[PDB]
């Protein structure tokens, strides 16, 4: 078991105040936080409004890594 | 160091020498002011192209149509 848990530092409550504790704790944890369906969806993405020099190494750097990173 | 024009057989007279290289000049056909034409690079076919994001044609197409002079 390697698992990162709860711990009560300091107290002794009684089982209804532990309970109370984590119907508590259970309802202000927080929902859906980094939501299993973020697309991508790369229309009309900032890196592509840029002017670009046609050397400049941005275009490797920044332009393709934007686009080809997954 | 120049190179001449070249008569290979027989000898014309001076009026002969004349007449020839006075039509061959009339021949010499051209511009009248041969030099390195205005570069306009507006609507370069090479811009046209869809390249994909990766495409190495990039440098060795694009860039280099574009920079090269």
């Amino acid at each position: 078991d390697h698992e990162a848990h709860i711990k009560v530092l300091r107290g002794e409550p009684t089982p209804e105040e532990m309970a109370a504790l984590m119907a508590v704790l259970a309802s202000a944890g927080g929902g859906p936080a980094e939501p299993v369906k973020k697309e991508r969806n790369m229309w009309g993405h900032p890196v592509d409004k840029l002017r670009y020099s046609v050397f400049s190494w941005q275009r490797v750097t920044l332009l393709e890594r934007t686009h080809m990173r997954r």
